DNA sequence: GCGCTATTATCGCTATTAGC
DNA sequence: GCTAATAGCGATAATAGCGC
């Protein structure tokens, strides 16, 4: 009976084993330890949609900021 | 009917406290820049991102347009 | 770097609500 | 009274991370 359970935890501090903050985009061990920029998070099977939505707004406000720009270039 | 509970502990079936503007359960998981509530019905959210996909989709066919001419 | 245990988080199942 | 729908518990799988 195994539980697809995925750790919240950032791969380094998994990996270091040490305490993670969680905070995002990069946890506050990897940067006060000098790696912040390799600080990432796997992805959770319930957080897809949410992920998928708040990317998908990402999108639209910067596709939308580049069309305007672009017109507002040529 | 619209849930009180963020869609995130729906998912992950337990308990929401319901606090704004994210829970303290997806504060906690250190997930809450995924947390929101709904403010409409699941048939009208998900016809509302349904228009958002073709924006989108005519959006970048609209930056390669304008780029693919300048 | 990792072993080992404390604490956490998944998912089947139960309780409860909504509806016929 | 009964079946579906939604919420949410809780047993236990499995991570978190202290401490060596
Ligand atoms: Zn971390
Ligand atoms: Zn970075
Ligand atoms: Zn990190
Ligand atoms: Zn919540
Ligand atoms: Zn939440």
């Amino acid at each position: 009976r195994k539980r697809n359970r995925i750790p919240l935890s950032c791969t380094i501090c998994r990996k270091r084993k040490v305490k993670c903050d969680k905070l995002r985009p990069h946890c506050q061990q990897c940067t006060k330890t000098g790696v912040a920029h390799l600080c990432h998070y796997m992805e959770q099977t319930w957080a897809e949609e949410a992920e998928k939505e708040l990317l998908k707004d990402n999108e639209l406000k910067k596709l939308r900021e580049r069309v305007k720009s672009l017109e507002k270039t040529l």
